[PDB]
């Protein structure tokens, strides 16, 4: 590979020079004769897999405290190796996982919130052993996260790997979604995107209420147990009515969301440790809820109501009439939730810190991994600085992965 | 291997094996994805090349391995022996002008891929020639304004210091004015090329839609500026349906799209010289001609007339202004019956269009970056749709600009 690779950005001409792609330590997808970038997703790791996985990794955090080949660094490496030696593992101590975990995210090329990477309140919950423990760890999670709406990116993280049969998972996508049910007529209430985990639950035990907005509990799997359902209190969900500064009807629809986005079936990999149950919250970018949550077919796929309500012609695709109806829906989304002084940020501003943040990692670290297609906003993409943006994607490690969905690989007890 | 790509809406898979026909190179490797980088002979190269080409060509027409197709291969083969070049049959010029449009990775439009009139020019020596060519393709494509796609083909490339080239982007753009105060009347994405056409001759009108001038050069000779005649040149003022003083604005586009600066590629000779044309979707003038920072940027002004709150970008002033930029481009072609199409009927056949080619062809390349349109990407069938990009041939490429590599 070559040494230095230049990215250009077509509206302003800033060129920048990436050197950190010489680091990267897992596939893309990509050859050389062909290009999987809009791909959506394109047993233990044995002693030897894992050594240098481990010293990998602790070179890296030893060289970032600036003691890279001091005698703590040839220690840490000695120790480590010993415990690989005799137990087939390792554990980090509490510097190495809160490092660990700020440069997943620093690392995730497809986050355009990675500005605030360094800002991250790790919870090491490596001490948990049962469900109904997971069920206090994620509670506590959510109310320090929340903070009343002034939200707190946070982290959780699980005991890792062992065998690969003591896994700790949650089932849940995100920690608050909604339910969705199928109807026999083949409709559906609530929303389409969670109606096989809902028939889990259901299946579980849940006891549906069978409404729009009905949060979903908590199913959860400590050391490899089959999995145990949990009600979310539900004073620690925060919700925000959705209402737009002029159009009075739009209350009427009677949509709300949740104010906390937490990602829960993700898998954190440090030093080639794997920690299957790590969920983690930011806040959100209004089109997220706006474009993606409401507006997506297989979504709640109310642009049609909200056009008739605005009495836009619906026969001609050429009057634009999608596109008016989503913008007043985010513009919706971003009013709520800002009168109601839960934090979100719209997809100007986000985009905007982005370039900041790429060109200062550009700066500091040489190079900035970032996946264009996950970048750049599902809505008015060439008005915002991340389009005409040149990026470059590859995989640094510690990083979140995809991992298969529990259900699939559990083998029930 | 087989490689599989699925929509993620209506959870379609489809199943590419086209892929395994490539030999150019993508840019990316195993270990960097480059999908967002713009830009990442002689004879002994010559023979495979068109050996290939033949090959393709004979296996489309499905005569492979016939008396023709033998004959052919040993005429390509004596004509590089003694000359280092070949000459395309006509028929072999319209299969690879066709294909190399079938296997642009970048275009939406190409359902329309084997609806392509093909003008040869390889006879033309001349700028005046060159004038004459282009003229009569912008007559024959613009057709009144239900518009025909189109290419002009000039004669290949033959030591590298004969090429033929037009200079222009576009055979037709407006001009575009460096002001002393800072600023930018007319087009700003034209504003060298401009100053190039003012440092060669042309007088400028120095108005806001001026139709530059054809800057042409033929057999590496000096180009020569010429008027395109103004009645070749359909316009179409732009308004809008409910906004009464969108008019009052003073904007007009032109009506056909012709790019002319690309390079084709057909089975190892290269045509420096090539303009085609389609017709717009409606963003390419709405979203990126009008809005970008380094164009028209009128964004600004759309939104005063509208009212909006612009002083917090979470008002969305940027986004609705420019639904209703394009919404009366859409409006102001399809009142003077001028060929457009809409971003969604666009990306709906695009669909429909992948769906064939993997069915038929066994795959289709396609390049998510800039097969989504500028504007409201996911809610247009594209945005959901797995692709898998990658290079075959023949097909258009990207040349250095003409002025800095001719010797004057
Ligand atoms: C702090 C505010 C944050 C914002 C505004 C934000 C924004 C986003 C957005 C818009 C996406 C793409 C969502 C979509 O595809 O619709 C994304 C993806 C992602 N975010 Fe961030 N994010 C934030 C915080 C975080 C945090 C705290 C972490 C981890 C500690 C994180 C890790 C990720 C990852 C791994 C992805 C990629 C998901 C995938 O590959 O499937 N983000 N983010
Ligand atoms: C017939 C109607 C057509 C439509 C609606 C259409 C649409 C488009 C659009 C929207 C783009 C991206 C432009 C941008 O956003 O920057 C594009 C790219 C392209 N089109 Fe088409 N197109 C059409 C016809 C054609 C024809 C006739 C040809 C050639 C014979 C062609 C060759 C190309 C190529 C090569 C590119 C990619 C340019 C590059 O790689 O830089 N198109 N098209
Ligand atoms: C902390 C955080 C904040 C935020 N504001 N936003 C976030 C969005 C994601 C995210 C978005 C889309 C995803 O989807 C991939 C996918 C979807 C459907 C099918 N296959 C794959 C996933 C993966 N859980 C995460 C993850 C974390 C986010
Ligand atoms: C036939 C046709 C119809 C249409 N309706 N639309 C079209 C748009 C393009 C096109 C779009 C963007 C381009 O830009 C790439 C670029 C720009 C600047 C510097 N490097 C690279 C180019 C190449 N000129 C062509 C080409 C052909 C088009
Ligand atoms: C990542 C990306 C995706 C996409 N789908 N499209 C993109 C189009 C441009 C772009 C490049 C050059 C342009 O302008 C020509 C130019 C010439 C010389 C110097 N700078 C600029 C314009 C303006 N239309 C857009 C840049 C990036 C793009
Ligand atoms: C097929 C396509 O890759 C897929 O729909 C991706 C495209 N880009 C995206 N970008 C973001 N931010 N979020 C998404 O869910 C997607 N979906
Ligand atoms: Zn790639």
């Amino acid at each position: 590979c070559p040494r230095f690779l230049k990215v250009k950005n077509w509206e302003t001409e800033v060129v920048l020079t990436d050197t950190l792609h010489l680091k990267s330590t897992l596939e893309t997808g990509c050859t050389e004769y062909i290009c999987m970038g809009s791909i959506m997703h394109p047993d233990v790791a044995t002693k030897d897999q894992l050594f240098p996985l481990a010293k990998e990794f602790i070179d890296q955090y030893y060289s970032s405290i600036k003691r890279f080949g001091s005698k703590a660094h040839m220690e840490r490496l000695e120790e480590v190796n010993k415990e690989i030696d005799t137990t087939s593992t390792y554990q980090l101590k509490d510097t190495e996982l809160i490092y660990g975990a700020k440069h997943a995210w620093r690392n995730a090329s497809r986050c355009v919130g990675r500005i605030q990477w360094s800002k991250l309140q790790v919870f090491d919950a490596r001490d948990c052993t049962t469900a109904h423990g997971m069920f206090n760890y994620i509670c506590n999670h959510v109310k320090y996260a929340t903070n009343k709406g002034n939200l707190r990116s946070a982290i959780t993280i699980f005991p890792q790997r062992t065998d690969g049969k003591h896994d700790f998972r949650v089932w849940n996508s995100q920690l608050i979604r909604y339910a969705g049910y199928k109807q026999p007529d083949g409709s559906t209430l609530g929303d389409p995107a969670n109606v096989q985990f809902t028939e889990i639950c259901i299946q579980q035990g849940w006891k549906p209420p069978r409404g729009r907005f009905d949060v979903l509990p908590l199913l959860l799997q400590a050391n490899g147990n089959d999995p145990e359902l949990f009600q979310i209190p539900p004073e620690l969900v925060l919700e925000v009515p959705i209402r737009h500064p002029k159009f009075e009807w739009f209350k009427d629809l009677g949509l709300k969301w949740y104010g906390l986005p937490a990602v829960s079936n993700m898998l954190l990999e440090i030093g080639g440790l794997e920690f299957s149950a790590c969920p983690f919250s930011g806040w959100y970018m209004g089109t997220e809820i706006g474009v993606r949550d409401y507006c997506d077919n297989s979504r709640y796929n109310i642009l049609e109501e909200v056009a008739k309500k605005m009495n836009l012609d619906m026969r001609k695709t050429s009057s634009l009439w999608k596109d008016q109806a989503l913008v007043e829906i985010n513009i919706a989304v971003l009013y709520s939730f800002q009168s109601d002084k839960v934090t979100i940020v719209d997809h100007h501003s986000a985009t905007e810190s982005f370039i900041k943040h790429m060109e200062n990692e550009y700066r500091c670290r040489g190079g900035c991994p970032a996946d264009w297609v996950w970048i750049v906003p599902p809505m008015s993409g060439s008005i915002t600085p991340v389009f005409h943006q040149e990026m470059l994607n590859y995989r640094l490690t510690p990083s979140f992965e995809y991992q298969p969905d529990p259900w699939n690989t559990h083998v029930w007890k």
